[PDB]
Order: structure tokens, then C-alpha cells, then sequence
């Protein structure tokens, strides 16, 4: 029965439109499936829903003072599909550990058993941009068995993929997290398909899909939906079902091999979008040369 | 005499191209200055040593097995302008504290007196991403009293912006750390320069000064340099100029007033970036519109 996937990846690379819209494809082919949100900001269940922001667990529990006075229908909301829907809120800013926020929200799904009801799927959205314990919480406690990254051709998004893989790598001898794919969401820049495979086999994974630059995206976003939602039939409506059917077919699940920042750098030196770096010239004013 | 800076914003809007080059201008008024970089990758005090990655402080403390069998001359290091440098590493992927890895690296400083000996400014060189505790550090143990927050006209960093001041509004009663002001790192994209003086005034301080978008940066960066350094000369080189004079010559630290999402969803809005909602359309697909 069912999976418990997480989809990280730096931010503003389109981790939650993905997310969002693959789980909204996902199902199409009729998934009970759960949105999770780790995220500070609110944007993870919000094209689902319709809404604008979702309401968090660190919102609401400051209202009724703690978790337990928390009633489940108004944490968890359902949208297009019947698809489940839970933000768990940020840090309370400048004070607390992102990792909290999100642990007390596993545990209220828990307790109030909507792990256990039905559900083929439950999903993640996690933030790679600092990949440290707090973040991590899915990967320690062992919530999330596969790991679904999403990056691109730039360095920072590559950076993120790889240490998100080095987490993967201290935990998995404690429990059974293990690396899904790397997703490719494109930013148009040149040959970035075949560099971000690269890395996919580097880490000894695979670059399980590519998704394009659409405009279709932001046209479906102005009515707070999901691309699956507003058009069925653009191509990029099959693109996300080309990964919401290459995600549930999915049998590789790696114990990836993280790379040097070396290793890292020739990839994309290699690949065009970082240069090469002519020695003769540093340290040396506009005179020198 | 000393100033205990601190610059934070979000990742990839130029926080560290921004610190390193008007710490750079400041030591070219002839100020010993020392940058402390907080930030996972060591690309915090890069541009001033003239090096690829500058050692950190987890990176060296794991090889002599704990920080006291550190020894400062290969832990600081001094590159332009005599100005100190020392990046102090992130958290173990997937299961340290950021927090930790800040706090170890300014003990050590503190330790080995580095902080009294002579420097009339001190920076610390702060993601803004996650205002979680870790990366409050600085403020939390009241080692950063002027807060400079860089930014941008587009959403995330005007997010970041106002949720960095709730952290200075929560740190306001225990100490004395407060916000300089807002710097606006150009993006090109059409009336930004107002829209951030619109947040400095919500929020009660200044956008003191407002970063061009130039090549002249990537010019000098191939040689990993400085701007200041490389061409003196370029009117770059005189705007970092004039925020590191604008910057000394601040006496305005006030304790900031955060607003509401709608609040900041309006000045987007108002000031073109964001559009505005149509609610006609609103979880209508292709057909229904
Ligand atoms: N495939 C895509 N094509 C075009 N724009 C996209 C695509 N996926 C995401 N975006 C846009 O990128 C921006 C950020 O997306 P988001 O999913 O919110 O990022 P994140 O989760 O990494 O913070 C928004 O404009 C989003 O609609
Ligand atoms: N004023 C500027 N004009 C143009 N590009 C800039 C400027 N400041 C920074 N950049 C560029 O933005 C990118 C990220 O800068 P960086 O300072 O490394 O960001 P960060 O510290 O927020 O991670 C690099 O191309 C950097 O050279
Ligand atoms: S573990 Fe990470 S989320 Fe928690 S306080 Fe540290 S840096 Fe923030
Ligand atoms: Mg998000
Ligand atoms: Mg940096």
C-alpha cells in the first residue's frame, strides 16, 4: 500500500509548483494523496486548495494555546482530487528551529491517525537550501523513505541536490531513507537536460524527468491552480503526468554518492554554463590586464 | 571606536557580493574591517583573499579534532586592505544546527582576542532564507547591533526582509540590536528603487542606498576580486563608495515595524511587480474562461 515521499530542492527552483502539480496528476490517475508543507511560508498547498494561504499548525496552535486543542478538519483541508492538504509553519522568527514546526505536524497526523486512513501517497515539501538537522526532520525520524530532488543548471541548485544526498547518506544506516531521482525543472539555459543527468549518474541516480519552462504555469496560477486543474490538455498537463506516472513505476531507489566541489564544478564547466577559470589573470587590476 | 555589524538577506540577491565589496570601499577609507562569513558555503570572504574557498572553521576543527587546537593565523587570514576574513562553516549535512557552527567560530574569536584587537568594524555576512534561531545567532547572543538588510523589488526578498525585522523586534527588549537599513540590489526590473523605499518607510528605517546592476561585477569576479579592487575607477566602485560612506555616517537604528503579508502583497501590487487578483477566475479551468 502506501509511499512516503518528500520532494526537496532550493528555493525558487519550482519545488512546489512540481510538487503541487504532480500530485495533482498523480491524481488524476485517482491518488488519495497527502500534501505535507515544511516550508516558513504558506505557497505549498495553496494551488490545490484554491486559496491564498493555507492555515499552519504554528498559526493555529497560538490560537488554542497547543496542538491537542487542535481539531483535524480545519488543519487538514482537501482540494482538487481529494487530495489532503496540511501546512505546517515556520520558526517564529529569529527564535525557533525549523525542525519543530514540522515534527509536532507529523505527530498531529499521527495521533489523529490520517497516516493510517487511506492514502496511496504522502509528500514532503522540504527546502533544500539549507540542509540541516531541522530540515532534515523527515529524513532523521524517518517519514520520508524517497527522496525526490529538484534542481537545474546552476550551481546552487546542484549544491542543494548534493547535500541533500550527503544527508541521505548519514541515514541511511539508521532506517530506510533512500534517494528517489533528480528532477530537471528548466530555466532555458543551454544543455542543462544533459548536465543534470550527469550529476543524476555521478550520484548514481537518474534525472528521473525534465520538465520545461511554461507559460502555462503562471496562466494557471492567476486562478490559484494547478496546471492539471486548468488545462488538462497543454503538453505540459503530460509532461507532469509523464513524471506523476515515472514517480509511482519508480523501482531505483539509490543510496547516492555525493561529489567534490571540484567534481561538481567540472560538470558544469564541462557542460558551458560555468566558464573556465584563466589563472594568468587573477589577483590583477584593470591595469595589470 | 568599533562597530559590530552585521549584513543578512536572501540567497542569490548579492548579500555577499554587496558586504564583500563595501567592506572593501570602507577599507579603502582605511578601516580595519573584518568579515565573518556564517553562510554553508564558503563564499562569504572569497572575493577579498583573492582565493577560491577560504577554510572553515567545522572544516579545520574536524582535521585538529576539537576548536581549541585551532590556532588563529590559519583561521583568520587578511586580504585587501588588511581586511580579516574568516568563514566559519555550516552544519553537518542533515543533522547539525547552523547555529552552532556561528557561535563555536565567534568564541574563538572572542577566546582568541581578535574582537579587541584593532578593528572599528566588524560584519557578519547572514542568509536571510530561514530566520530560524541558528541564523539569528548574532542577534540572539547580541554580537550584531546594526542590521543591514539587502533586498530587492520581488517578493521572497521583501519576505525575507520583513521577517529578518520581526527576529531584531523579538531581540529589541534583551539588547541592543537593532536595523540599519534596507539595501536595494537591483534586479532591472522596472520601479524596485521605490518600491523598497516604500517597505524602509513601513517598516520605519531607510533604504540607504540603491546597488546598480552591473557586468563590472562579473568583470572582476573572474579574478576573484573585488570591485573596489579591480577597476577603482568605475561608477560601481563609487555607488559601493557611497553606501560604505552612507553606512559609517548612519545614526539612524531604529526598532522595526513589521507588516502583514496583505500589508506587502499591496506595495507589489501597487508598484507593478505583482499584478493584481481577478476573483472571476478563480478555480475556473480552460473551458469556464
Ligand atoms: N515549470 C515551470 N515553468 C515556469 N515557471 C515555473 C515552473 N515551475 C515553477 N515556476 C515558477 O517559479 C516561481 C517559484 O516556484 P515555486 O514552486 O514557488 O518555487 P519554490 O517552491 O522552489 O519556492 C513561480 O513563478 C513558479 O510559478
Ligand atoms: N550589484 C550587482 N550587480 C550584478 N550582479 C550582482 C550584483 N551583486 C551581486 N551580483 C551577482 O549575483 C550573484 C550572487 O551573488 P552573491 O553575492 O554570491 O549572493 P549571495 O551571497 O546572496 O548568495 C552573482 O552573479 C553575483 O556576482
Ligand atoms: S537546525 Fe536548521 S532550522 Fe533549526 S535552528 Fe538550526 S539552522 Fe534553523
Ligand atoms: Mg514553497
Ligand atoms: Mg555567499
Amino acid at each position: 500500500a502506501m509511499r512516503q515521499c518528500a520532494i526537496y530542492g532550493k528555493g525558487g527552483i519550482g519545488k512546489s509548483t512540481t510538487t503541487q502539480n504532480l500530485v495533482a496528476a498523480l491524481a488524476e490517475m485517482g491518488k488519495k494523496v497527502m500534501i505535507v508543507g515544511c516550508n516558513p511560508k504558506a505557497d505549498s498547498t495553496r494551488l490545490i486548495l484554491h486559496s491564498k494561504a493555507q492555515n499552519t499548525i504554528m498559526e493555529m496552535a497560538a490560537e488554542a494555546g497547543t496542538v491537542e486543542d487542535l481539531e483535524l478538519e480545519d488543519v487538514l483541508k482537501a482540494g482538487y482530487g481529494g487530495v489532503k492538504c496540511v501546512e505546517s509553519g515556520g520558526p517564529e522568527p529569529g527564535v525557533g528551529c525549523a525542525g519543530r514546526g514540522v515534527i509536532t505536524a507529523i505527530n498531529f497526523l499521527e495521533e489523529e491517525g490520517a497516516y493510517e486512513d487511506d492514502l496511496d501517497f504522502v509528500f514532503y515539501d522540504v527546502l533544500g537550501d539549507v540542509v540541516c538537522g531541522g530540515f532534515a526532520m523527515p529524513i532523521r525520524e524517518n517519514k520520508a523513505q524517497e527522496i525526490y530532488i529538484v534542481c537545474s543548471g546552476e550551481m546552487m541548485a546542484m549544491y542543494a541536490a548534493n547535500n541533500i544526498s550527503k544527508g541521505i547518506v548519514k541515514y541511511a544506516n539508521s532506517g530506510s531513507v533512500r534517494l528517489g531521482g533528480l528532477i530537471c525543472n528548466s530555466r532555458n539555459t543551454d544543455r542543462e537536460d544533459e548536465l543534470i543527468i550527469a550529476l543524476a549518474n555521478k550520484l548514481g541516480t537518474q534525472m528521473i524527468h525534465f520538465v520545461p519552462r511554461d507559460n502555462v504555469v503562471q496562466r494557471a496560477e492567476i486562478r490559484r491552480m494547478t496546471v492539471i486543474e486548468y488545462d488538462p490538455k497543454a503538453k505540459q498537463a503530460d509532461e507532469y503526468r509523464a513524471l506523476a506516472r515515472k514517480v509511482v513505476d519508480n523501482k531505483l531507489l539509490v543510496i547516492p554518492n555525493p561529489i567534490t566541489m571540484d567534481e561538481l564544478e567540472e560538470l558544469l564547466m564541462e557542460f558551458g554554463i560555468m566558464e573556465v577559470e584563466d589563472e594568468s589573470i587573477v589577483g590583477k587590476t584593470a591595469e595589470e590586464v
